[PDB]
């Protein structure tokens, strides 16, 4: 019977959701593997709600290695229909500043060496991604601000991910690069996990959380090592409020997203065309 | 006694080329698995011309997952010296219209997840691909398109195409980005297809149809959907002819190609300095 | 008791150090398999060296397949901290000329397949690639080409390289791009190598070795072809006494690099949290 209309993602300094009540977690077996760990779900004002660290539990995982494809399948047989993807991000910008939030509505995939789709082996289809953080979620997330009154930092919208493949941080090089492409900020998780939420027919959206300046911003002085931990550390607790608050907009506001239909113009193979294997590995994308 | 000097490698929504007559099929083994779907052999007007369907037969291929090793090592050994590849590609320009073809002269290879060399594990060789489309064959299309009288549309000579692994349609950061790098077109097929070819000495240029705007447009309106299939469906028939139209000429003209030669002076690794078993999978390559 | 402070990693045209005395071969086992070659040992001046090349006896390898963290692992184990990558490189730059060297301080790693950290199955640690090249080896580098006194060419400091997947050279638009980027030179070797070595605790810089224009230069006359391994072979020579004269100054001078403590605060797992099996593959890279 367990069933969420709404996931949380959670990233770096995001490895529980401490209020919900009635906690209990699934495994999820998936044609993909095993999920980043146990979801939990557990209820936020009597909303069910999904909770994934991506990371996993104790921060296992580096990006590159996230079972992107296993997460999303997995949420998606929970009848998941929104997913806020909270994730710890540089900034590339003066005015985005540690402590921040941003809301982005674009993304640029610089990943390298992740699987980004669910298809092919047997079945085709092309998504768009043109919008790829669904802008009623990303309005959301904007009120949802507001409404928690966070007491450090701004919110920003409109702003542009890049995503690259990590374990590293960048060279100034790429930093300056990336500044030249007019993306706003940067972190590794992000793709593929849009594109395949995107093909799995679930609304998708990020808070982004502001760290630090990438490396464009000589930390050399002896004053940046240890607060860098303890800012991820408050920045992760504001986004709890965030969260509680966008749980709450969701649940009453239910807002239509083109991500609910994106697979039925975009599928080339017909479900008819496709093999018993692939059908079933496909089974919970499909209508 | 199966051979041709010409090949046509058909993108979406050329699926067989009706014309040719006396149509054969040849499954081709090569060292690296098998073509996308058996090579038809016909004539056109007397001059035969190979036929791959790059996909494979009902569109079962993704782009990433294309053959493009055993495509091009297949064509290399029916003796093919000529390649048109027929590809439908999004524009990035304003001026570069749905139906339109392009002849670009440039490519910039931003795939990802690709295996683009034949050479590696035993034999090195480093091709040039400063002019990735051969201009001799490029000159040609330009001309079998004017030949071929087509009545919907324009031809444009002289593009950058960008290659992207897919399969999902680009966000619009990315085609803001692609667009600053100068680049007109966007496509998922012709790299590594593109540099297979040049290694694999065959003279490679690209017919490129305009399906519509990239994402850079916003498409929102009901107007959209199916008229897309069906333009691709009317790019596809304007296609075979501007294709009877450069047979001909390549036929007649046999443009000395610097592909010919491009692996001779590329090449490091002697052929007396391979293994048996490096030698055995690079034979239709290797002088 | 086999053990280095300093370590040469040659490039195309370097097999070999002729100068070194009481030279002996040391074959090293790593948890990444094997090396490109055994590393060669020998003393100039009294200083001991590990030499090792890249591309393998007699370039056996393309870029793509060196192995990369082998290679770190093996120089790491003798106890190097300090490698001079010699590398053979295109320019993008008119004032870059063939014959001149280059000691970039930036990078920008455009590799697609490379495995490029030693973390992930286990342990997680992001290391800062901020400044990917050593300055204080990098400011050797400079001293010491002036102090080898070469007749052709001259010394570029302060550039940045842009490494490519390789191994077909770029198209004339990619070549565009790359200057856009405000990159100087060109190569297919540095990325990984770079990572994998701020990961290893080990400083690390690059003397780069411009053998001609990447192909944003037509050198279509018949005069370009045999000149350019010619041309290798000279800069290969110079490259030889600009070594000599770094080694001099790195044994006498011993500088500090932040390279040397770069695991300490990017590394995510504690080590009494990591598995038998990661402690045992990462073993050498750990504290
Ligand atoms: C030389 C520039 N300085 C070094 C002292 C830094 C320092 C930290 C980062 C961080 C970062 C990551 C985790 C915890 C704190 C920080 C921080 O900054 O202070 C980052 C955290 C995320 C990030 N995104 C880039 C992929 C990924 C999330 C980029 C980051 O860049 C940093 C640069
Ligand atoms: C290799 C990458 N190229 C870039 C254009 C593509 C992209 C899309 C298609 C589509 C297609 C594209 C967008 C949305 C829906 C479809 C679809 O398919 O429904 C197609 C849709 C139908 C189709 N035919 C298969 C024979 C239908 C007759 C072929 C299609 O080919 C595509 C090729
Ligand atoms: C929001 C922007 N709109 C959505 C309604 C579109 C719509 C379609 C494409 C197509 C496309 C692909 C197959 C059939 C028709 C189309 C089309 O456009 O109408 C494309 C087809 C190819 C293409 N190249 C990009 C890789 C690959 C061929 C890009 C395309 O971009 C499209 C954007
Ligand atoms: C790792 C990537 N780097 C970028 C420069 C390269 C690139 C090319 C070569 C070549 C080379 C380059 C272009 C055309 C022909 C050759 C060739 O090789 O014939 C070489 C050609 C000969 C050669 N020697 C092998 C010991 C010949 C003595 C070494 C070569 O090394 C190269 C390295
Ligand atoms: C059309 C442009 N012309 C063709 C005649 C060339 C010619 C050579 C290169 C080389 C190169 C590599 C090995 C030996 C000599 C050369 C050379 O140039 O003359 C290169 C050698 C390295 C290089 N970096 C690019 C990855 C890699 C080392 C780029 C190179 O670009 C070249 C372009
Ligand atoms: C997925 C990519 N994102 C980009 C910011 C990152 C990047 C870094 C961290 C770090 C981190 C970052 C930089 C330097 C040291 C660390 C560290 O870790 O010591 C972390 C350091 C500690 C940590 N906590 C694990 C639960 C400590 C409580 C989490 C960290 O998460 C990171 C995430
Ligand atoms: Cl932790
Ligand atoms: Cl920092
Ligand atoms: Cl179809
Ligand atoms: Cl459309
Ligand atoms: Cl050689
Ligand atoms: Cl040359």
């Amino acid at each position: 019977k367990n069933a969420a209309d709404i996931a949380i993602i959670g990233g770096s300094g995001l490895y529980q959701m401490q209020a919900l009540t009635n906690k209990r977690s699934v495994k999820i077996e998936t044609p993909y593997g095993e999920p980043s760990d146990d979801i939990v779900l557990g209820e936020l004002n009597g909303v069910t709600v999904a909770f994934l660290t991506r990371h996993g539990q104790g921060h296992r995982l580096t990006p590159s290695e996230v079972p992107y494809r296993a997460n999303i399948y997995a949420l998606k047989t929970l009848g998941v229909r929104y997913i806020v993807s909270v994730s710890a991000v540089g900034s590339l910008q003066e005015t985005l500043k540690p402590l921040d939030m941003v809301i982005p509505d674009q993304m640029i995939d610089m990943t390298k060496q992740r699987v980004s789709t669910f298809f092919g082996d047997g079945a085709v289809a092309h998504v768009s991604m043109a919008d790829p953080l669904c802008p009623e979620v990303a309005d959301i997330l904007i009120r949802a601000y507001d409404n928690a009154d966070i007491a450090d930092g701004q919110c920003h919208a409109k702003a542009t991910y890049v995503c690259i493949e990590g374990p590293q941080f960048s060279t100034r090089a790429e930093s300056h690069w990336y500044r030249q492409m007019q993306a706003d900020i940067i972190g590794m998780t992000n793709m593929p996990e849009a594109k395949l939420a995107r093909e799995a027919s679930i609304a998708y959206a990020t808070l982004a959380l502001v760290t630090d300046f990438d490396c464009w911003h000589p930390n050399e002085q002896a004053v940046s090592a240890d607060y860098a931990i303890q800012n991820l550390m408050k920045n992760a607790d504001n986004a709890q409020q965030v969260i509680k608050q966008a749980v709450a907009l969701i649940a009453s506001e239910q807002p239509k997203s083109i991500a609910h239909t994106a697979l039925t113009q975009a599928l080339v193979t017909p479900v008819e065309a496709m093999s018993a294997e692939t059908k079933t590995r496909l089974a919970a994308l499909l209508p």
